[PDB]
């Protein structure tokens, strides 16, 4: 690697480790914000558009119910998510602006990206052209180069987690499964269509699972559907482990070749996990047109800019039942979340 890249990553790791070792805590409180709209909901939390009452700035506030986190055995994951997010700094990672907790919930207040999820845009457009898919893929390659150099595995790559910003660039959101790992880790987590074979087979796995997921993402962006799908998870998993994938005839030869090397079932042969690391991907002919520095510097004109009216526009998000943000009179699960 050019010494310029080595020195960049050395400084990135220094800055990450300082924040990792002394995390920020308790940097706002709930009544500093007005609630605007629910942007998404899950089994133990929700994301809400909020507005800071003094500055007027909009944010996306992720709210996690401590009791449901415990019940659903996500304590370590939630602590991972916040400790990682408060420590990272990269152009294609969403910025955590505040965090805090109260008697009932954990809160992560992030920059609000009004353009919405890539998944919605992909399903609306149908499929992305190879140049368009390549523009997004390059950002993920650089983001994983950064995260992996910090010993971080992301473990939830999929278009739903990739927000499209006001310049048409990606912001990765949702670090709920991200983890600092030296060597191997074992947790079953992810999304079925995106799981690498070694996760399905219950092995000790490493950052190679993120490169597998990049193959899935590039395939889904360029085809409009993922490479392994079926009605039931077990049928998806059978396809993943089989070592067979079929490509649409419209895929270029270079795209097919890259994908065979990312969707390589043998992790010891998978691009991104070889002696040359990320450079086997960056130097592949499918990326021959990519100016890696210009992507990092956000100098490339994007394939499209989402349509939105301003920083508070929610048109690119869908509609959910608006439920209370209840805070108990009594502290719940204090011990489990002391470090948050």
């Amino acid at each position: 690697e050019q010494e310029s890249v080595k020195e960049f990553l050395a400084k990135a790791k220094e800055e990450f480790l300082k924040k990792w070792e002394s995390p920020s805590q308790n940097t706002a409180q709930l009544d500093h914000f007005d609630r605007i709209k629910t942007l998404g909901t899950g089994s133990f939390g929700r994301v809400m558009l909020v507005k800071h009452k003094e500055t007027g700035n909009h944010y996306a506030m992720k709210i996690l119910d401590k009791q449901k986190v415990v019940k659903l055995k996500q304590i370590e994951h939630t602590l991972n998510e916040k400790r990682i997010l408060q420590a990272v700094n990269f152009p294609f990672l969403v910025k955590l602006e505040f965090s805090f907790k109260d008697n009932s919930n954990l809160y992560m207040v992030m920059e609000y990206v009004p353009g919405g999820e890539m998944f919605s845009h992909l399903r609306r457009i149908g499929r992305f052209s190879e140049p368009h898919a390549r523009f997004y893929a390059a950002q993920i390659v650089l983001t994983f180069e950064y995260l992996h150099s910090l010993d971080l595995i992301y473990r939830d790559l999929k278009p739903e987690n990739l927000l499209i910003d006001q310049q048409g660039y990606i912001q990765v959101t949702d670090f709920g499964f991200a983890k600092r790992v030296k060597g191997r880790t074992w947790t079953l987590c992810g999304t079925p269509e995106y799981l690498a074979p070694e996760i399905i087979l219950s092995k000790g796995y490493n950052k190679a699972v993120d490169w597998w997921a990049l193959g899935v993402l590039i395939y889904e962006m360029a085809a409009g559907y993922p490479p392994f799908f079926a009605d039931q998870p077990i049928q998806i998993y059978e396809k993943i482990v089989s070592g067979k994938v079929r490509f649409p005839s419209h895929f270029s030869s270079d795209l097919k070749d890259l994908l065979r090397n990312l969707l390589q079932v043998d992790l010891t042969k998978r691009f991104g996990n070889l002696k040359n690391g990320v450079n086997d991907i960056k130097n592949h002919k499918w990326f021959a047109t990519t100016d890696w520095i210009a992507i990092y510097q956000r100098k490339v004109e994007a394939p499209f800019i989402p349509k939105f009216k301003g920083p508070g526009d929610t048109s690119n998000f869908d509609d959910y039942e608006e439920e209370e943000i209840r805070v108990s009179i009594n502290e719940k699960c204090g011990k489990e979340f002391t470090e948050f």
